[PDB]
């Protein structure tokens, strides 16, 4: 077919993901290309409420309704379940910049690296024994039970602290106050970016951990943070990225991102560069190369949600094989993925933020592990 | 209307519960007496959220009356959104909801609340805890928000993804560094007596079981070892009541009714015996006021059904479960919980809990 349509599915506060969204398909359209562009790019996408899953699997319907070859979309831990179980039937691959599952689930694309890894290198590295855990239910639990895997093995004093159901934030000055009767020093923050800037809040008012203190922030967005207040204190602090600004194709890219016009593109102009709508635009680049190889093989690409008239098989599973092969130099370093849908060959950026001094402090892949310069 | 059906939706391991739904049936359809009943049963897979849906809008399809069924914990997100947005009341001895949710009513009284008063029965101050990733997080939570308010230091436990039967063994040989021997556990039949089955640590220890089945629960092989084990049920044998079913249940068609005699009465199965007994009643009340009753599944053009919903949340009969009464959004209420001391002194019922009346000991 001359013109492949995607389903979008956006939820709230996604909003620069979706002019990253829009984006992302203009500047495939605007070619220009005897070879990089043989056919066009369409999209159809539905806002919606993540916490009801009523209006999670309407929009899933609607999108599977027009006949969608892909769908990008979005997911919490209340619609994750959902969203991966339909697309394991249904036969239609799911791009998402999200957390990536605990389970092996099919027909899901995982554009989000796992940290996993990246934290317990840098943990040998440090040689933290006597730390604290403070973690939310939203990431997963993938990472609340990777330290207690291999931490017993290593004995470290690790305690733990689930937030996401606190609402308080006089909660939030009290937690602290336990940790410094355990004489705690060591912290591992595991919150998404509006969380832990939260917290970093109470660290001003309270005072003094300013010195002698290091904060370990396991999230991607490092530069969404609010870092400020904290340095100036003498704080040690170890961030994660995956996004690298001395990239001449990021560069590239971001010359024309700041022009956009803000009625057409939201958050362009005023708020700066999101990790997850970094990771929107690299979505893009799988599954355009998926589909130009799908024609390079000359594939004649293959309904209603329903259970019983039997789900077709012929369908679904070759889009697969061929959006899982990609191996596309983006702005997120390499991007590949296993047979599950999960990121490998990825290079993350170890930042390290101390009051003498604020540096890169080297890169993370599988097989290196954590490489210091 | 001179029928009503109920849709029926079973997941799995629920034999005992699917016969036990089928003879209550069988009860009110002999008389004696008001209206006929009718039940149509879908067969589901729980891990999977694809088959739920299928299997709820081909029950919808039919517009069923009120649904009947169970929920796992990847299955339960599915049934409260689209109870809600359809408009139709779900009825279900599974685990009770953590959020504050409408149209279902939970059949199962609450287990939160026994703990919070039991605990300072015995003067307890230091234990472990071991979880699952099933029942919810509302019992945890009532264990970690009451834990600041009486200062009591715990080891909470996430042992719902423990599926290899060797790890159990190193969480608990770093239990007795930390020298504490009393244990609450909060898991299902099929992994609490596993626990069970991998206990040196007998004597001078005492665990905790936050669950209603306590008689499907294998313990008499730590009993000898004479630990204490605490235990709750709802079902009566005292009360003359469930023997009347039990008369008839055991000594029933095993061709037709399986696990009638293969297996004791569950709490699951109990339950299913007194949801006919909530529905017989509501509806019987809509008859009272005459309250006239009355597709496609889709949401666009949207889509009756606050008529049962209403009737469904007010009833006061007594099943074998005892009291029968339901707050605005499905909980029991005025309702009493049994608890069980088994002890190598002996094996004995303890008291009675209520919400008003906390802890009785006789």
């Amino acid at each position: 077919p001359n013109t492949i349509s995607i389903g979008g599915l956006f939820m709230r506060n996604t909003v620069q993901e979706h002019s990253a969204f829009r984006f992302a398909v203009q500047l495939y359209n605007t070619n220009q290309n005897t070879t990089e562009k043989p056919f066009h790019l369409n999209y159809h996408v539905d806002h919606l409420d993540s916490s009801n899953s009523f209006s999670v699997t309407n929009a899933f319907c609607s999108q599977f309704s027009r006949g969608v070859y892909a769908i990008f979309g979005f997911y919490d831990q209340m619609s994750m379940n959902t969203l991966t179980s339909f697309c394991g039937a249904l036969h239609t691959s799911f791009v998402t910049p999200s957390f990536p599952t605990d389970a092996d689930v099919q027909f899901v694309i995982q554009m989000r690296p796992a940290l996993k890894g990246a934290i317990l290198s840098l943990l040998s590295y440090y040689k933290w024994e006597k730390f604290v855990y403070l973690y939310d239910t939203e990431r997963g639990f993938s990472v609340l039970q990777a330290i207690m895997e291999a931490a017993v093995q290593n004995n470290w004093q690790v305690t733990a602290r689930s937030v996401g159901n606190i609402k308080d934030v006089q909660e939030f000055r009290r937690i602290i106050e336990e940790m410094d009767r355990r004489q705690e020093k060591r912290y591992l923050i595991d919150c998404e970016v509006e969380r832990i800037n939260t917290i970093l809040e109470q660290v001003v008012i309270l005072g003094k951990h300013s010195r002698g203190y290091h904060y370990m922030l396991a999230n991607l967005g490092f530069t969404d943070i609010l870092l400020e207040r904290v340095m100036h204190g003498g704080a040690n602090i170890t961030g994660f990225q995956i996004v690298n600004n001395e990239n001449p194709m990021v560069q590239q890219f971001i010359q024309r991102w700041v022009r956009l016009d803000e009625r057409e593109f939201p958050e362009a102009k005023n708020a700066p560069l999101k990790y997850t709508s970094a990771l929107t635009h690299d979505a893009i680049l799988v599954i355009a190369e998926a589909f130009r190889y799908l024609r390079r093989q000359r594939v004649d690409v293959s309904g209603d949600c329903l259970a019983n008239p039997a789900v077709p098989w012929s369908q679904g599973i070759d889009i697969e094989r061929a959006l899982k092969m990609v191996q596309v130099q983006g702005m997120t370093g390499n991007i590949q993925f296993d047979t599950y849908g999960r990121r490998t060959n990825y290079t993350i950026d170890v930042y390290e933020m101390k009051v003498s001094g604020s540096r890169k402090a080297g890169y993370w892949n599988e097989y290196e592990r954590f490489v210091p310069f």
